């Protein structure tokens, strides 16, 4: 792609420290500040049911792939301006790889 | 995305007339001139097992999404130069939509 696989273990601790505060990755896990992410890849932005998204996320109609996900994670707000996800971004490529490796695997 | 849904019925006849000659979309369908495509989306180019791909397809490490698929279908050779898929391309956006709608659905 324009993405390479990292440590899913490493990625798993990146999440707790960075995503957990607003997210769940488990099938049957609840939405929180952020929506649960089970089954995110191959699915389009704004479709989890029971979640209240911004007009922003919906309209982007992002199709979430490992690659798409990397750019978003760099600067969500730049990528989807008007998004209410308050995360600054994963400046570091190695960080993101790890993370998407993590997601890739547990959102399944 | 940068892709919109079309007629899966229409798409199904585009395939027979344009893809069929070298492909199968069914789980348990055989590779032919081209590889069977069951489960193509979310999977990377060159991974069907038992298929002999060019050095080209492999190296691109394309992650196949509805979107990726559109660009490829326009001009495979431009997109993955050195690819041995002998198809000229689907110049027409509406044609491709239909097709990916079709694939989207039956490669599942
Ligand atoms: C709260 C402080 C958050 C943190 C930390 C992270 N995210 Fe988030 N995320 C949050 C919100 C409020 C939303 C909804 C956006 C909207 O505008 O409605 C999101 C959304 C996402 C998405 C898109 C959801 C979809 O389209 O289904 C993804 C892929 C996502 N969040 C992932 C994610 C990761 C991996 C995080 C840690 C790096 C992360 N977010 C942090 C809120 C919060
Ligand atoms: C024979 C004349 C073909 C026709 C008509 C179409 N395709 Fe094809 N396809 C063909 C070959 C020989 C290959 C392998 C490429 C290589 O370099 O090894 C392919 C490959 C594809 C792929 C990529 C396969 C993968 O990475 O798993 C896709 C997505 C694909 N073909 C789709 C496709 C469609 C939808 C077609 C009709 C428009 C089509 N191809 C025509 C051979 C032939």
């Amino acid at each position: 792609t324009e993405f390479k696989a990292g440590s899913a273990k490493k990625g798993a601790t990146l999440f707790k420290t960075r995503c957990l505060q607003c997210h769940t990755v488990e099938k049957g896990g609840p939405h929180k500040v952020g929506p649960n992410l089970h089954g995110i890849f191959g699915r389009h932005s704004g479709q989890a049911e029971g979640y209240s998204y911004t007009d922003a996320n919906i309209k982007k109609n992002v199709l979430w792939d490992e690659n798409n996900m990397s750019e978003y994670l760099t600067n969500p707000k730049k990528y989807i301006p008007g998004t209410k996800m308050a995360y600054g971004g994963a400046k570091k490529e190695k960080d993101r790889n790890d993370l998407i490796t993590y997601l890739k695997k547990a959102t399944e």
